[PDB]
C-alpha cells in the first residue's frame, strides 16, 4: 500500500521531472527532504543509494536511483511510455533531446561566470534553431494533439515542463512556434497538470 | 531484414556502445562513416538527424538519434532488456551509473591540461570508491554469472565495455575486484563478443 517516497533536496534539480511525471500520472507520493549533510550521510550509510547519490525513489519495494531509471519505471507503470517498442523509440529519441536541452539550462547557474554570456547565446540559438523546430515539425507532421500515438505520453509531459523553463529563461523563444504554444496550453489544462501547476503542489520554485 | 545502418565518424565516440550491443546480439549491421563537414551537412540537410547530430541508426523504418534511444530499442528488440518492468528498472539503474562513469572517461581528452590531473584523480577515486564497489556488490549478492535475471542483458555488455576502457586508463583499478575480473573474462568469451574483440570487426580503436 506504500506510496512512492522521493528523497531529494528541497529544490527542482534532478528530481523535478519526476515530480511532474508522477503528478501528471495522478500518483500520490511523499517526499523526504535532505536538509543537512548528516541526512545525506545517513542515506549513504544505510545503503539507500546504489551510487551514493540522490535522487532516490522508494517505489514498489525498490530503492531506485538515476533519474532515467526512476522515470522509465514510472512511465511504463503508468502507461505513459507508448504502446510498443517502436513508439517507445520515438518517445526516447524525443525525450533525450529534451533532456539534452534541459541539462544545458539546468547547469547554466553553475557556468563559469566568464563563459556565461556566450553560453546563454548558444543555448538560445539551439532552442530557436535545433530543438523547437524539431518538435514543431513532429506536431505539424501528424496534426495530432500529442507527440506520439495520438495519446498522452511522458514525452508531452517532459516537453511542456521544458517549455515552462524556457519561458523563465526568455519568453520570446517560443514566439514563432504556434503548435508548441498550443501543446503547452492543452497539456497545462489537463486536470492533473493544472493541479500540479497550482500553488500548493510539490512543484518547486526556481533556484536562487 | 533490412540491416540496421549506423552513421558516425570512423571512431569510437558516442556510437561505440551501440556497436558493442549490436555485435553482442549477433546482429549484422552496416556503417556509413562521416569523413568531412560536408558529409554531416548532407545528413542534416537531408532531414536524417532529428536534432542535427550523430550517432544515428537506420533501423526498422526509423532514423533513430540519441544514444539512449538507439540502445533502448536494440536492447528490447534483441531481448537484452530483462524480462519485465522491475528487471528493466535494475538494468536502467546499473547502466545509467555505467554511462555516468563512461561519460567522464569519454570526455577526459578534451578538458584543459590543468583541470586534468585533478580530473583524472577524481575519476580514479570514483572508480575505486563508488562504481567498482557498487558492481562488485551486485555480483556478490547473487553469485550469478550475469548482472540481472541470470541471463545476458545489456547491462553485462555495457559494463564489460567500460571495463576495457578502465583497463586502458589504469590496469590496476580492477585489481581488488575479483568478481568484475571474472565477469570481464566470461563475457569476453561468449561467441558473439569473442568475434567482436577479434580483428576485422566494427570494434573501433582508441583515439589519438
Amino acid at each position: 500500500a506504500e506510496k512512492p517516497k522521493a528523497h531529494y533536496f528541497n529544490a527542482r534539480g534532478r528530481m523535478e521531472s519526476t515530480r511532474w511525471l508522477l503528478a501528471a500520472a495522478g500518483v500520490e507520493f511523499e517526499e523526504k527532504f535532505i536538509k543537512s549533510a548528516e541526512d545525506l550521510d545517513k542515506l549513504r550509510n544505510d545503503g539507500y543509494l546504489m551510487f551514493q547519490q540522490v535522487p532516490m525513489v522508494e517505489i514498489d519495494g525498490m530503492k531506485l536511483v538515476q533519474t532515467r531509471a526512476i522515470l522509465n519505471y514510472i512511465a511504463s507503470k503508468y502507461n505513459l511510455y507508448g504502446k510498443d517498442i517502436k513508439e517507445r523509440a520515438l518517445i526516447d529519441m524525443y525525450i533525450e533531446g529534451i533532456a539534452d536541452l534541459g541539462e544545458m539550462i539546468l547547469l547554466l547557474p553553475v557556468c563559469p561566470p566568464e563563459e556565461k554570456d556566450a553560453k546563454l547565446a548558444l543555448i538560445k540559438e539551439k532552442i530557436k534553431n535545433r530543438y523547437f523546430p524539431a518538435f514543431e515539425k513532429v506536431l505539424k507532421s501528424h496534426g495530432q494533439d500529442y507527440l506520439v500515438g495520438n495519446k498522452l505520453s511522458r514525452a508531452d509531459i517532459h516537453l511542456v515542463e521544458l517549455l515552462y523553463y524556457v519561458e523563465e529563461l526568455d519568453s520570446s523563444l517560443i514566439s514563432s512556434f504556434p503548435l508548441l504554444k498550443a501543446l503547452k496550453t492543452r497539456i497545462s489544462n489537463l486536470p492533473t497538470v493544472k493541479k500540479f501547476l497550482q500553488p500548493g503542489s510539490p512543484r518547486k520554485p526556481p533556484m536562487d
